[PDB]
């Protein structure tokens, strides 16, 4: 709730443009005073967007004290532009990384999964839902540590609804806000992410999005699998099988998944990502 | 399913640009052969959109034989542009109209409601849902007749989802397709539309969309009312009250609403809209 009505250039020095997503650009910046490096996610706004509607989402991201959640430092509104300031992760997303390094090993994937689960267990304990688990939203810093990127803010500045809000029935409004989601949907997304990291794509990546969603509603839908059976351990395959449980009633929770063989095995540490980063330099 | 891979300029002559919505422009055109006038809704496409995913929606709009549903004549795909060709309504939408004429009388509103209900009863009998009932989507032709504008096509070419499809759990995919909607949500939208026609705005029009939806989820939410009590009959107020029933379980169906005093009263005919159109000329 500390949204500063200041120019973030008073506190930070912009260094370079990391890129830009569906909305907004991301900058690498340095704090004037501490010299520390931060990430600034910028989002352009109209005189139509109201900022106070975001205050609940920014509360969510601010009151998140976990090692596997990227750190929030404040927000800045200035001249119709919104800036979210966060702890900087030098290596970027797993997707930035595997697009150069090629597929991850089972050990690297296992460690990432464990770390992601740790952050999810936390989030779900605070009754929050990430909603967008995927390789592009898992950040790696230069110490090989793993951070879930920001959530719940990007999808509310979705000027797109199947309908028009002022004319929406209450039941429609409810679904348009919640998305029918539940916490265990993060667990499914994690399973797909593990395949993504293993195969450089999520399943059905070469197929139109709408068709993919259609197919998931058919009576006899079959959850995706690892393509190459021989390449991966029985434990990995089972991890995939149980995270991609079709019914959300039978799908294991984050803390339950943390007890899984694949992520509770010894020897999982950031060293695994460190030689992944070394591979980046080769 | 008769989507022509031709240039619609072979069959139709473009005359003038009626305007443009969130996506695409609308043209007034003339059929070369019959001389009849049509409306052409154009929508620009990428090499990312797949046309066959639309074939189910175009089937919906094609197999609709009702007097209160705007008539579909065919589709055209050519050079990454999609054209939907429909019966032309000369006066445009009720919104195009009331923005010049000012508020509608209770009699004009009643006749519009009846006609809209007739189209809805039909749609719901074919187990279809309009999803976007509002003044901008109720068309008036030069004979004062009433036509529901196209539906289910506009909201699927919503490249916006709270999440990423390939990583979505099945339960999430289901809600992202259906929208949790049910047919009776059209009835709510009709009620809001009746206020819109009466007051030139839907309720809470000057309030941020997200806030409006939030409010509809609160324990003690109160459905909107006609602002000026004295201006409208007891029948009109009751029509508002029952269409804006909060619980979709207690909300009346289209055919039930057709038995309502306000829309079953004698003397409701297109003559009412005809002097509305005369007012347009003054
Ligand atoms: C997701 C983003 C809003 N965000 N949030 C917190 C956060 C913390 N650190 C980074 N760090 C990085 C590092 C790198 C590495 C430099 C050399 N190439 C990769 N690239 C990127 N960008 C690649 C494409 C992008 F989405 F613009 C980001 N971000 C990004 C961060
Ligand atoms: C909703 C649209 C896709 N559609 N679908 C079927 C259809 C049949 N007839 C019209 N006719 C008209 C008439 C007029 C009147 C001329 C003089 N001004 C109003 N304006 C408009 N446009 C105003 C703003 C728009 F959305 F571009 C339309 N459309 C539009 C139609």
């Amino acid at each position: 709730p500390d949204i500063f009505n200041r120019d973030p250039r008073d506190h930070y020095d912009l260094l370079q443009r990391l890129g830009g997503g569906t909305y907004g650009e991301v900058f690498k910046a340095r704090d004037k005073v501490s010299g520390d490096l931060v990430a600034l996610k910028m989002v352009k706004m109209e005189p139509d967007d109201d900022v106070s509607t975001l205050q609940k989402e920014i509360l969510i991201l601010k009151t998140c004290r976990h090692a596997n959640i990227v750190a929030y430092h404040g927000s800045y509104l200035w001249l119709q532009k919104l800036w979210i300031c966060m702890e900087f992760c030098g290596a970027g997303s797993l997707q930035d990384i595997y697009q150069v390094t090629g597929s991850l090993s089972e050990l690297q994937i296992s460690y990432v999964c464990r770390e992601v689960l740790q952050g999810l267990a936390y989030l779900h304990s605070q009754k929050k839902i990430h909603r967008d688990i995927k390789g592009a939203n898992i950040l790696i810093n230069d110490a090989g540590e793993v951070r879930l990127a920001d959530f719940g803010i990007s999808a509310q500045i979705r000027l797109a609804f199947i309908g028009t809000p002022y004319w929406m029935a209450p039941e429609v409004a409810a679904v348009a806000l919640k998305g029918g989601y539940n916490e265990l949907c993060d667990i499914w997304s994690l399973g797909i992410t593990a395949i993504e990291l293993a195969e450089l794509q999520p399943p059905l990546f070469d197929v139109h999005p709408l068709r993919v969603l259609f197919l998931m509603t058919k009576s006899g839908y079959q959850p995706p699998r690892l393509k190459e059976k021989g390449k991966w351990s029985a434990a990995f395959h089972n991890f995939i099988k149980v995270t991609l449980t079709k019914s959300p009633k039978k799908r294991p929770s984050a803390t339950k998944m943390l007890s899984h063989q694949l992520v509770s095995q010894p020897g999982l540490n950031r060293g695994l990502i460190l030689d992944l980063l070394d591979k980046l330099k080769n």
